[PDB]
């Protein structure tokens, strides 16, 4: 159904998402044991900010690790080429996480707005229908990225639909609450927006492969595309967030982060 079951590999090109996938582990988990050893450094009222990146570390780097398992688990080199064997790969469980992770990075990211209360709720439910309408819609249509390329761009046309409504709410957010915010963050919050609707966009790309590049190579750029999205929305993300927390936090009175921003 996917079309990553289309093709024979290359030593090359399987090793190659292989180790792309391994990387991905590897980051997600060591940003992991940051996130967790920084949070004491971070007041009461952010601290969440920070432990939802660990959330997002360990779904994401889970979810990676599962799909590198599932990669060597389904090819086998036979006769000069990686082949299908009796299991299969997909992105799809790549979805489902993203499901998971995108209303904790929402979440953190409204966080440090200072977003409370009623506000921060009805805010949250929104934005998490909305990013949930977008993840539903793209799953059912890649479903369709080998039978029915008509219905894969109907469904990311619908998916990214979704896309911009969600990035409205979130840009609307940042900028009318831009003013509350803290030791000089409200500069910062600008670039976080504008990073993450970078990586955000590598992902319909990623999702458009198999119309635009339906062979081997394609299914590399994609794991490829896949790879810096991920790093950049989740890891390089919440690091960002981080730093707004800790920074605030200083400008809030909480010693413990005074004293850590002063030793660097
Ligand atoms: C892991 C964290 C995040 C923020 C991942 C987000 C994924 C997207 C923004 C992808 C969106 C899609 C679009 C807009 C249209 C086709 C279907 C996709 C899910 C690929
Ligand atoms: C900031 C995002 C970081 C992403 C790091 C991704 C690491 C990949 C780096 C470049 C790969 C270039 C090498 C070419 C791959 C060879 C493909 C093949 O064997 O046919
Ligand atoms: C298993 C994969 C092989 C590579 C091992 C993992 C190497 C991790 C590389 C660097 C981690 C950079 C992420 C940021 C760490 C937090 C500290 C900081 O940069 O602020
Ligand atoms: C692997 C890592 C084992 C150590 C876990 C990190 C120690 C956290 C220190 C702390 O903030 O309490
Ligand atoms: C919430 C869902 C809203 C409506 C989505 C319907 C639009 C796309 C339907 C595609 C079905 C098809 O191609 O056969
Ligand atoms: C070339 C490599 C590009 C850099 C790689 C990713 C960099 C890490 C982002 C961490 C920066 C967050 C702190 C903001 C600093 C500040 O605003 O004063
Ligand atoms: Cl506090
Ligand atoms: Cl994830």
């Amino acid at each position: 159904k996917n079309i990553e079951s289309l093709f024979d590999y290359s030593a090359g090109q399987f090793e190659f998402i292989d180790h792309l996938l391994t990387m991905g582990v590897g980051v997600h988990f060591a940003a992991l044991i940051f996130f967790l050893v920084v949070s004491q450094f971070v007041a009461p009222k952010y601290r969440i900010a920070t432990a939802l990146s660990c959330i997002v570390m360990v779904s994401a780097g889970l979810i990676l690790n599962s799909q590198a398992v599932m990669w060597t688990d389904a090819y086998a080199y036979v006769d000069g080429s990686y082949q299908l064997q009796d299991l299969t790969f997909s992105n799809g469980y790549r979805y489902v996480n993203w499901m998971a992770t995108i209303p904790c990075l929402l979440l953190q990211l409204l966080i440090v707005l200072n977003l409370k209360g009623k506000e921060l709720f009805s805010t949250a439910t929104w934005l998490i229908l909305a990013a949930w309408g977008m993840i539903i819609t793209g799953y059912v249509g890649q479903l369709y990225e080998v039978d029915d390329i008509a219905q894969l761009m109907i469904w990311g046309a619908v998916s990214t639909a979704f896309f911009v409504v969600m990035n409205w709410i979130v840009g609307t957010k940042i900028f009318k609450n831009r003013a509350t915010m803290l030791g000089g963050t409200d500069s910062t919050i600008t670039k976080v927006f504008w990073l993450m609707m970078f990586a955000w966009t590598l992902y319909p790309i990623a999702y458009l492969v198999p119309a635009f590049m339906n062979n081997a190579d394609g299914v590399v750029l994609r794991q490829l595309l896949f790879t810096i999205a991920d790093i950049s929305s989740k890891v390089i993300y919440g690091l960002m967030i981080t730093y707004i927390a800790i920074q605030q936090s200083a400008a809030a009175g909480y010693v413990p982060a005074q004293q850590a921003l002063g030793r660097i």
